[PDB]
């Protein structure tokens, strides 16, 4: 149901907790978009766990990607937080948030994706059959089929004069896989959140006696 | 001597890397050095992709181009058992179960090639909207080969994801090292030892 | 919760960290933004280096800093044993073995964190000239407590290549989310979706 | 032991095979290398590969480091091959090129480190008792002393007015164990042999029919 997906994406100084309370935060924003996919919730719950786990994070970067096109060459994320790549670079995360720019919110802006596409795509990876210990791989593999065959309908619909949208769509995939494995070897997310407070408390801690 | 002969079989396996470059429609339409940077930023991608599906025949192991057969026990012998696993189950099974064929990866293999994420390129749109063609083609072979399957051409794009994170997590663990140089390598440094 | 007590012990052990490099001679001399460079360059293998030496009383496993003890078993079981293996192996056993005192791990870790290959530092030749005169320290100590022992200033200096290599293998790993933090996860987002 | 270090330091187109060639000549002069070095070939011959497997890398990097003081933000290969900054930055290994001229060649050229230095560095190198699979782990750490304390007493005898200098050649390891690290995993050495012949390979092979 396209319908119902597109629902789904519409709805002091004490620094490591407050970045995991961040990262909380964000993660419970997940699980509750990944709830009002429908079927997901009727999946076992172990199953949901590996599904969240194997896809988290290609989830956040496509929705701050998509996020980004309206801002200005740099990153917009969930919590307001407008980075730019001096930013990126200070944190030594530079080279991932070109990727960014270049082979996601680019491109998305080029071909205009919307937020129900976006909703398809992120539905698409988190029915991930691949994601290893799943009960039942083969029911996963068939929720990921009713997403994209509803995906490319919409696409058909919406788009008649291209017919080769539904296919470029499918095909920022890759890329989205690529720096999804990148951010996590950087510790991209919580890089970008947490080298402000991190420093600005070592700031005080080295200036105070 | 084995060392030799692995770095004689990756000449031959580039040669034939670049002459099927050449046959892909329009690629050599595009500059040189676009023509270049495609095949580096493709090579490895492109060589698992093939002996992927070179191994559905093969059980619980890979066939690399040469009659080389490599199984998994060794695979995890030599530390690499995970990503051989990924292989043996993200492709491999996958390419099998829904038996593709030599044209659908043809299709695909030419799909990872004309990559306009490629860094450098001059005329990233003009790779962009080759790779549109050779799938709008590729879709219009399985409209007609598999009517009854509508959802095989996503299906197909749809290992792509996989084969790009098996190819970098590949370059990572020392992939092909581990499971055809190693040995040679000891044989290799025992020669030199006993040189005078 | 499993979660928040993992970044309570994070917060603390950074305070912990802070404060130590604060009594460090010099320390707080150079400049503020040259101290916080060297502080994120170093925290890694100052932890390990850490935590490894107050494991030398414990047998086939480590004590992280809460009285959190990891086993083996349980490294393997996380998927990290040969990483948990290095460190026992290359710094705790060794540790162990040639009875490094606190005074003799305090300089080894002094000189960690006066790094001056740390990229960004303003003046790199005054944290150079500050780890000259800790390993001077460190040097002279070894000598009047153990002049029987004319190789060990040597000795422990030698460890820090192990702990250079360790430090950037843990962190490729995912060492300690492998082992402390994987199944906090996994209860984590169970409740998350247990939730209405 | 001091002086045998140093005598032992003193002493149409097909591109992979090209390279490899190369790699075995260059690998050649290490075994050579290695074997003049006293009480090495005493070792288990299963012990000496390892040591040189587990070393090769850094021996290498050690080697051309201390070739290239003479020159200007360049390294100076075996085969006479001036490598500059830029070319290795064009060839995606810009920043661990640097690296190696600012922790090794630039620190070296500073200390003035002699071949009999660079020597006794690779020996510590060479025998590394760290190295898994040794028959015999405690003969290889006996060996490594020997040698640093060798190292030691040619410092304190050549330069009397530099006490910390023997400290200050063992301190540059571990920065040669990291650079060491980060070359095997973006194929350093075989890129910058190897990005040349191949690129040629290829464009005369596009050109052709
Ligand atoms: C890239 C590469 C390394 C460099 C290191 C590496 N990177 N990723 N995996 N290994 C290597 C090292 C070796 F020893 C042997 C092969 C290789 C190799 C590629 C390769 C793959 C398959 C074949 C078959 C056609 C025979 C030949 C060469
Ligand atoms: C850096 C880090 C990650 C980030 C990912 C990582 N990098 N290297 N290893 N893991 C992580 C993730 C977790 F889940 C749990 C811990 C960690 C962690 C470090 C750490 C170590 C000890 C303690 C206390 C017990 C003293 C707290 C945090």
């Amino acid at each position: 149901p396209v319908e119902r997906i597109l629902e789904a994406e519409l709805a002091p100084n004490d620094p490591v907790t407050n970045i995991c309370q961040a990262a909380d935060k964000q993660l419970f924003t997940l699980v509750e978009w990944a709830k009002r996919i429908p079927h997901f919730s009727e999946l076992p719950l172990d199953d949901q766990v590996i599904l969240l786990r194997a896809g988290w994070n290609e989830l956040l970067i496509a929705s701050f990607s998509h996020r980004s096109i309206a801002v200005k060459d740099g990153i917009l994320l969930a919590t307001g937080l407008h980075v730019h790549r001096n930013s990126a670079h200070s944190a030594g995360v530079g080279a991932i948030f070109d990727r960014v720019l270049t082979e996601l919110v680019s491109k998305m802006r080029d071909m205009q994706m919307d937020k129900t596409e976006l909703g398809c795509l992120r539905a698409i990876v988190l029915f991930n059959p691949d994601s290893k210990g799943l009960s039942n791989p083969a029911e996963v593999e068939a929720l990921r089929e009713k997403v994209y065959a509803s995906l490319e309908a919409y696409c058909k619909h919406k788009y008649p004069e291209q017919p080769g949208r539904f296919a470029k769509l499918l095909l920022r995939l890759p890329a989205l896989r690529s720096i999804g494995l990148k951010c996590l070897e950087h510790l991209f997310f919580f890089k970008l959140i947490g080298d402000t407070p991190i420093d600005t408390f070592l700031m005080e801690m080295l200036e105070a006696p």
